[PDB]
């Protein structure tokens, strides 16, 4: 019924419902580090999330989101390609059922682990609801995961995944600090595109970062134990819940470092 990404509600049958998968903008896409235009007019990333305020985390089915409070001006999002001030709403993962797949961007075809989306809304908009109606209400920082050694910032996150493994429980998540999620180097690549899940609305600045970050073998064999199911149903394993790359069409990709 609902979309999904099994071989018959996968990402190949949601154009059925959402004429907009075959639009001109959409994600995720291939990053050809021998074509993105180095642009000096780039400022840095102003990443200000000492003040953010996390409440709760949830399976909604396709994946697990952290959840903010975006009622006010507490974590930010400025600077880079950015024309005013973004709030962080929410961050989730897309991963994969082996270690050499899961992201959704790819550098020079190369797919990793998984990936962090970190979503932020346009304050000029006042709701979220209004943001996804405008072609620069959206920006999500992506940030790529790779099998290495432990992530400490993530594991808050590793141990609540048990109380959560089925569609539709959730379970109380404050004061957890996102800052504990980002490389060293703030480098990135940026894009015009659209958001990865059903709507698909095309109203996202995509900027994704140079340097990803390392988790441990554990740490990503738990995020493969959540369920795609609700309590009850059969069980059906949460895992490569990410939508293949998309034709570039018209479209630039710009790089703030060389
Ligand atoms: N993977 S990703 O970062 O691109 C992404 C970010 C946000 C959302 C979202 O808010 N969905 C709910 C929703 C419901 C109705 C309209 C718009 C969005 C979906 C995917
Ligand atoms: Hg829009
Ligand atoms: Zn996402």
């Amino acid at each position: 019924h609902h979309w999904g990404y099994g071989k018959h509600n996968g990402p190949e049958h949601w154009h059925k419902d959402f004429p907009i998968a075959k639009g001109e903008r959409q994600s995720p896409v291939d990053i050809d580090t021998h074509t993105a235009k180095y642009d000096p007019s780039l400022k840095p990333l102003s990443v200000s999330y000492d003040q953010a305020t996390s409440l709760r985390i949830l399976n909604n089915g396709h994946a697990f989101n952290v959840e903010f409070d975006d009622s006010q001006d507490k974590a930010v999002l400025k600077g880079g390609p950015l024309d005013g001030t973004y709030r962080l709403i929410q961050f989730h993962f897309h991963w994969g059922s082996l270690d050499g797949q899961g992201s959704e961007h790819t550098v020079d075809k190369k797919k990793y682990a998984a990936e962090l989306h970190l979503v932020h809304w346009n304050t000029k908009y006042g709701d979220v609801g209004k943001a996804v109606q405008q072609p620069d209400g959206l920006a999500v920082l992506g940030i790529f995961l790779k099998v290495g050694s432990a992530k400490p910032g993530l594991q808050k996150v590793v141990d609540v995944l048990d109380s959560i493994k089925t569609k539709g429980k959730s379970a109380d998540f404050t004061n957890f600090d996102p800052r504990g999620l980002l490389p060293e180097s703030l480098d990135y690549w940026t894009y015009p595109g659209s958001l990865t899940t059903p709507p698909l609305l095309e109203c996202v600045t995509w900027i994704v970062l140079k340097e990803p970050i390392s988790v441990s073998s554990e740490q990503v064999l738990k995020f493969r134990k959540l369920n795609f199911n609700g309590e009850g149903e059969p069980e059906e394993l949460m895992v490569d819940n990410w939508r293949p790359a998309q034709p570039l069409k018209n479209r630039q990709i710009k790089a703030s470092f060389k």
